[PDB]
């Protein structure tokens, strides 16, 4: 069976358009997986906040996205086993002298993505003025830099690879990201296609190839 597999419209580095093309660390890590598998997929494009609800009506039968492992989602969907630990940071514009950790975004406007993991961490720690929510974290990031929110927040990896990449000398981290995050790969509930997934990512994490897929996107070795 040719897989579905839904894929985040904008979630750089995990899956981000270069060109025509798709690319990005869930990509080539997916492409392993169906390989060793012995699977053929098409990718389908399309904004975070559809995902889980495509995975619970089996219209995808598989979710690329930095998933967050959650037990709150567990019980609508199923996880892979893990496959890289994450967190969240703040972004606020390289001007910014006023927020010097995450605690200083109580009582301020915080920009974030619609139906992300962000949203609740915000809800349940923090006291905002105003969550902004924007469908894609393009959006979160522009209305940082053009003054209309305080800050934003979403997944470390993310956070800093914009940083270091399009916004470099726009934006800066403020504050010390909190880790402890988990990503998995997503699929409608009691999916088959689980254990064989499972098995081809302990492979590839006991054999190197894991390790050269990191390598290539995060330069160090190891929503």
């Amino acid at each position: 069976k040719e897989l579905v597999v839904g894929t985040d419209t904008s979630f750089m580095p995990f899956e981000f358009k270069q060109g025509d093309k798709y690319v990005g660390f869930d990509l080539d890590l997916w492409a392993e997986i169906a390989k060793g598998a012995g699977w053929t997929y098409k990718i389908q494009p399309m904004d975070f906040a559809g995902l889980i609800p495509a995975l619970q009506t089996q219209n995808i039968d598989v979710a690329l996205s930095g998933m967050t492992i959650k037990e709150e989602r567990r019980k609508a969907i199923d996880f892979s086993d893990p496959y890289y630990d994450s967190g969240l940071a703040a972004m606020v514009q390289a001007n910014n002298t006023t927020i010097k950790s995450i605690d200083d975004l109580n009582g301020k406007v915080i920009a974030a993505k619609t139906g992300t993991a962000t949203i609740d961490w915000i809800k349940a720690h923090l006291k905002p003025k105003e969550i902004r929510q924007f469908p894609n974290i393009d959006q979160a990031y522009l209305a940082l830099e053009a003054g209309r929110v305080d800050a934003a927040m979403h997944d470390t990896p993310n956070v800093l690879f914009f940083v270091n990449n399009e916004g470099k000398g726009r934006v800066k981290v403020a504050g010390a990201p909190v880790s402890g995050d988990k990503y998995g790969i997503g699929f409608p509930k009691g999916s088959p296609l689980v254990a064989k997934v499972n098995a081809e990512l302990a492979r590839m994490k006991a054999d190197g190839r894991y390790a050269k897929i990191y390598k290539k996107w995060f330069g160090s070795e190891p929503q």
